[PDB]
């Protein structure tokens, strides 16, 4: 089998993808945030606390004929960015673009922080990091790439995230028409529960390459690139006025900027990161000073390979008994 679903943006800035995903019988779709940077498909629903509701699409598991309480099963969850959500767990069949998973473990939201609240477009995450980070409680969890992988063609799903503008995400084969030259594979550890690879280095608009191993998680929820403070510092060093505001919360810049590429290396291969894709736009309506889409991971304790990053590439997520990562120019 396979699956495709387009993914969206949420807003003008790229802040995050959206992509369509089917619970129950009959169908409730939900636009969910697919996350190779955590484990756990976590829905708000019928269950969540009414204030902390405000514009979203919820899952309700009396509604499906196909759903059944998890027993004694619950979950709860933090994000890097600070945000969380907590709550307990049905088992349902879940679909994305076509591809049908039954018994996937939903997780029912009965506690959202006010980030989630906040973002009325994101109705859920669905995690396609490795099923070891799945936070259920007692029993863990799969993953829907875990309950799916036996049944895929391939066992492998893509990410093809768009500059202001749509993408898709792919289960079970790689499209081969949706990126230019090769597929760079390169290794992966498990170890943390991530997609975790290590660049082999970087560089700056049209300047010399840097060979320099950089360890870091490819992390389609995560919007930004989080990279070490000496490449972070040697980037907006070429952009005239840019610097780090620890009132604002990292890099700004100028928005009257034109801001230099940015290019990582995934072995011999090159992925070029447009300007362009580096501007955030203003730290607050109206303003002149820009958010960079390039900070410092000093402090993450990881470096993050994000949207930014990730949406300059067609990203093949391999899932065969030993996992590694494709990455394409497109």
């Amino acid at each position: 089998s396979t699956g495709s679903a387009t993914t969206t943006p949420i807003d003008s800035l790229d802040d995050a993808y959206i992509t369509p995903v089917q619970i129950g019988t009959p169908a409730q779709t939900l636009n969910l945030d697919f996350d190779t940077g955590s484990s756990d498909l976590w829905v708000f629903s019928s269950e969540t606390t009414a204030s902390e509701v405000d514009g979203q699409t919820i899952y309700t598991p009396s509604k499906s004929t196909t759903a059944k309480l998890l027993s004694g099963a619950t979950w709860s969850i933090s994000y890097g960015d600070g945000s969380s959500s907590s709550g307990d767990v049905y088992t349902d069949t879940v679909s994305v673009g076509g591809l049908t998973v039954t018994g996937q473990a939903v997780e029912s939201a009965k506690k959202v922080s006010s980030s989630f609240t906040e973002d009325s477009t994101i109705d859920g995450l669905l995690g396609l990091a490795f099923s070891t980070l799945n936070t259920v409680s007692p029993t863990q969890q799969k993953t829907f790439f875990d309950n799916a992988k036996a049944s895929l063609d391939s066992p492998v799903f893509t990410a093809d995230l768009g500059y202001h503008a749509p993408g898709t995400y792919n289960f079970g084969f790689i499209d081969t028409t949706a990126y230019t030259g090769s597929i760079t594979y390169t290794a992966v550890s498990t170890k943390q529960g991530f997609w975790e690879w290590t660049s082999t280095g970087y560089a700056v608009g049209s300047g010399t390459f840097k060979s320099t191993s950089i360890d870091g998680i490819a992390d389609t929820g995560t919007t930004l690139l989080y990279l070490p403070a000496t490449v972070v510092s040697a980037y907006w060093a070429q952009v005239s006025g840019a610097k780090s505001s620890s009132s604002v919360g990292g890099y700004v810049f100028p928005c009257s900027a034109t801001l230099p590429s940015f290019t990582f290396g995934v072995g011999s291969a090159r992925i070029v990161i447009p300007g362009d894709y580096i501007d955030f736009g203003p730290i607050s309506t109206g303003s002149s000073s820009c958010f960079g889409g390039i900070q410092s991971s000093a402090g993450i304790g990881i470096n993050i390979f994000g949207d930014v990053a990730l949406k300059a590439a067609f990203v093949v997520f391999n899932g065969a008994t030993t996992p590694t990562l494709g990455f394409a120019s497109k």
